[PDB]
Parts: structure tokens; sequence; C-alpha cells
């Protein structure tokens, strides 16, 4: 609101504890910058800020709000970005967060072109955990990716952005991790998620590939009518393409849910 | 108007026109005496103009060039005197390459078969680099195969590269995608670039009929060329065999490996493959 934040003893954290730092980045609602929080009681430790930029609008606020308060309704789990704390009162508002030292997946991967088999599907079994974790909460995330994955320190992957309140705006194009339904039928479900997810793992079995090059959105469009489906990534079993065939079945019923896949992955794992 | 050539020409009596291939139709040439072969008959339309009969008296004669390989679909003969033009050249019962190879994808062919594919293409390839030709659209769509699964490359002595239509499709694919950087920006046309191709077709062979950069408009195409993109490994593919394809497609020219080299080093791998 305008002139004072809603106040929750819970989650507040005196501003004098948190010591803002170097920026980790930007975008259209606000801004990140990495911190340092003591007492989350007198011992330091790192995390992400968000923040409004200096242009936002009381919309952008409320927004910043939401997706907070969604944070808070859905829970804490080790498979996704959690929150820590929260500057509300007395100026402007800071939604503290767990800090992932290693960026998002698709960069982690790339830089690493020395992962084992068995940690890229490890990898895939943490973001089909705190997928199927967000899904128990009622969460679709809508834009599943390994760009919205974030990796920590000791290497646990982190679901992001599941909390945010142009098919064409990039730099790859979001579009092509959209589930046939919710981007022809607009409709949104967690099995949808499990589609994109499906495009997700086919981004761990090309260490960062990037889907669809040089496709645009109407040929993209093209190809999802046509029925077809991007072919066999190189050191990848055909029984994990089998799994990202079925995440791409056109028929949403038919696609496995985020309970089968992660119980799939844990044996698959194994007997890695 | 057509001279006559005694070493080629066969009576039209002994020529027993076919079926419709795709204007080429199937046939039996009775002698080549008492014997028939199954051949293909390259022929006008109706609405041929006089340039479309240039083209076709051309391709027979480089054809006569050439001369025989077993990689490539050679002359058998010609009906030129009294009627229509008749160039009877080998007969490919098995259609071309990526069909050939579509149609036997699992719901087949080992991995020795594809490999030994590459190789065949590859001395045809040989053949016609030894003789000067370079080819320009060299694809596995441009590669027949016989009943007797023998890889034989079509269209070599075909008959203009600043009249070639860059946005126009083939069972709707872009030629563009076959065609090096320098030959697609510079026009430039060499054996080198007839490489570039066969890393291509070599992806095809090992992507059983794979269409190269799906959903890729050719604005967009220039574009990964011009970032130096490069198409992935095909799964069930040795790093050996993406490699060659690799090397195939190196940027400078005067780097990627000659076919003699390609059909030297495929041999050696046909001879490993299990
Ligand atoms: C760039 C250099 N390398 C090497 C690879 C290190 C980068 C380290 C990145 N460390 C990091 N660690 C945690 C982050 C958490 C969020 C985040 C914030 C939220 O606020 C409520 C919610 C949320 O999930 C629901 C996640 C975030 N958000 C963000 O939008 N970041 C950009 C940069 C895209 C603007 N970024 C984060 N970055
Ligand atoms: C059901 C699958 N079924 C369809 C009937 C099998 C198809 C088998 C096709 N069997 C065939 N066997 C030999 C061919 C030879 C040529 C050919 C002709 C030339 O003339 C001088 C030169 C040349 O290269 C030097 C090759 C050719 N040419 C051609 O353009 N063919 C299409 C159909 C594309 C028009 N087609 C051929 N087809």
């Amino acid at each position: 609101s305008e002139y004072e934040l809603p106040e929750d003893p819970r989650w507040e954290l005196p501003r004098d504890r948190l010591v803002l730092g170097k920026p980790l980045g930007e975008g259209a609602f606000g801004q990140v910058v990495l911190a340092e929080a003591i007492g989350l009681p007198n011992r330091v430790t790192k995390v992400a800020v968000k923040m409004l930029k200096s242009d936002a609008t009381e919309k952008d606020l409320s927004d910043l709000i939401s997706e907070m308060e969604m944070m808070k309704m859905i829970g804490k789990h080790k498979n996704i970005i959690n929150l820590l704390g929260a500057c509300t009162q007395d100026g402007p508002l800071y939604v503290i967060v767990e800090y992932a030292s290693k960026g998002n997946l698709r960069e982690y991967l790339q830089a690493r072109r020395q992962l084992s088999s068995k940690d890229l599907v490890s990898c895939a079994y943490q973001v089909a955990r705190g997928m199927e974790y967000l899904a128990s909460k009622k969460c679709i995330h809508r834009d599943l990716a390994a760009r919205n994955v974030l990796v920590t320190e000791d290497n646990v992957m982190k679901i992001a952005d599941f909390g945010l309140a142009d098919y064409y705006k990039k730099g790859r194009l979001p579009v092509k991790w959209m589930a046939p339904e919710a981007l022809f039928d607009r409709i949104y479900t967690h099995q949808s998620d499990v589609w994109s997810f499906g495009v997700l793992l086919w981004e761990i079995f090309t260490l960062g590939g990037s889907p669809y090059p040089g496709v645009p959105v109407e040929e993209l469009f093209k190809l999802l009518k046509e029925g077809h489906r991007m072919d066999k990534p190189s050191n990848c079993t055909n029984e994990l393409y089998m799994m990202m065939r079925d995440c791409w079945h056109a028929v949403p019923s038919q696609r496995p849910t985020f309970k089968q896949l992660v119980e799939d992955l844990d044996r698959i794992v194994a007997l890695t």
C-alpha cells in the first residue's frame, strides 16, 4: 500500500541486520542484489534481496508483495529458493531469499562441459522433487526452465520464480518451453509444467543446449501442430528420452505426473 | 537437329517405356540382345522450352565425358534420332537415400550398414572429384539406391548459381541447408564446399533421413551460419563420425578433409564398425 506495508513479526528483519551488496541483476519488476544478513544470533548469512527499482509503481510494489506472500503460503523446501526474511516497515520493501552462488542451471551446465552421468540425472531428480512440492502446494510455475533453476555452492538445485504474480520477447524464446495446450488453449496446469520439465530435461542432457535454435515463433507453432518433437540428445538413454517424449505427449492426461517422475528418476539415479 | 552418336544410340524400338518415376519414367531396354534391363529414361515435358533441351543434352554430354563408376548413376545409352530425346540412365529401384533411410527407421539397418553407406557416397564423390566435377547439391535426396543397396550419386552433371532461389523448398526442405557458407554467401563452389554438403549428408545418414534445421527459415539459417552454428551430434553416432561431420563443416574451406581422405577414413571405420 501507499504509506505503509502490512506488518508481520514472523518474517520481519531489522534493516540494521541486513547489509546490501553487489547487485546480481535486474528486470522489469525490480531488482535483486547480493547482501549479508545477520542472525536470521550474530552470524552473517549471504542472501539475495529482491526490491523495487526507483521507477516502480504502486502495482509493481503490489506484485513484489504478492510474490512474498505467495512464498509464505507455499512454504519451505530444499529444492526451491526459500523466503528468509523481509524489511517491509519504514523504508523500501526487501524480500530476502536464499543465495545461489552458481547461477542458473543453464550457465552452470555450460561452464562444466564436469558433471557425471549420475550428476545429470541427480540434477533432474532435484528439479522434479521441487516441482512435486510446488504442485502439492497448488502452485503452477508456468515458466519452468533451466534459467529459473538456481544452484547453490553445494550444488542444490533450487526452483526460482515459482511465485511470480509477448510470445516474441526473448535470448531464447520462452514459448519454446510451453506446453501446446498452454500455448494454444491458454490452459495452464500442473501437467503443462510437466511438458516444460521435458524441455528442461533435454537442456540437462545437452548441457545448456538451446532448444529449437533459429526457429522463430511462427515456425515453432507449426512444428508443434505437426507433432514434431526434438531429437534424442547424444549421451542420454532411450529411457530418459522416453521420459522427455512422455512429458511431450499431446494429451496432458497421458503425460506423467511430477510424483511419477520423481519416482522414475529416483530409481534411475540409483541405476546409474 | 540432334547430332547422332554411334557410341550411345539405342533404337527407339528397343526401349519399352513404362511407369513414370516422378520427367523420368521406368522402362525396359531389350538388348543393350534377347535380354531386357530395367532402366530409367529422362525426357522433356510438353511445355519444355528449347533451353530445357539444351540442359538435357548438356547433362548427357557431361555424363558421356565423366566416365563410369560404381557409385554414380551411369549413362546407359540414348534415343536422339527421329523423335524425343531419351537419356537412358541406370535404374535405382529403392529410391533416394532419404526415403531409403526413413522407410527403415524402427517403430532396420545396422551401424556398419550406415557407415558403409557413407563410404559409398564418398567414393561416388571421390570419382566425380577426380574427374573435375563439382556437384553443388550433394544431399541424400541426390543419392539413389539400387536393388543391391548400392549407393549411386545422381544429378552430378546437371546444368545457374546466380539464378538460384533461396526461398524455394524441395518434401518441403531448403537446399540452402546443404550449402557451405562461402557457396551460400560468396557464391564460390568448389570440391571443398561439396565436402561441407557431404557432412550434412553424413548427418542425414545417422539420423535416418533426418531433416536439417527443422523450422529454420532462410533468414534464420544465414544467422546461424554467420554465428558459426553447427548441428548437434545425432544420437546413436560415434564421436569419431561426429568429428568427421564437424571437420566437413570447417569454417575454413582449405581445412576440410578431401573426399580422398574421407574415403580412407570411412573405409577404416567400416572395417572397425559393428
Ligand atoms: C553471474 C555470476 N554467477 C556465476 C554463474 C553467479 C550468480 C549468482 C546468482 N545468485 C542468485 N542467488 C539467488 C537468487 C534468487 C533470486 C530470486 C529472488 C526472488 O525474490 C523474491 C525470488 C526468487 O524465487 C521465487 C528468486 C534471483 N532473482 C533474480 O531475478 N535474479 C536476476 C539476476 C535474474 C535479476 N536471483 C538470484 N541470484
Ligand atoms: C514407392 C517407392 N518408389 C516410387 C516408385 C521407388 C522409386 C524408385 C526411383 N527410381 C529411380 N531410378 C533411377 C533414377 C535415375 C534418375 C536420373 C535420371 C537422369 O537423367 C539423365 C540423371 C540422373 O543422374 C545422373 C538420374 C532419376 N531422376 C529424377 O530426377 N527422378 C525424379 C523422380 C526425382 C524426377 N530418377 C531415378 N529414379
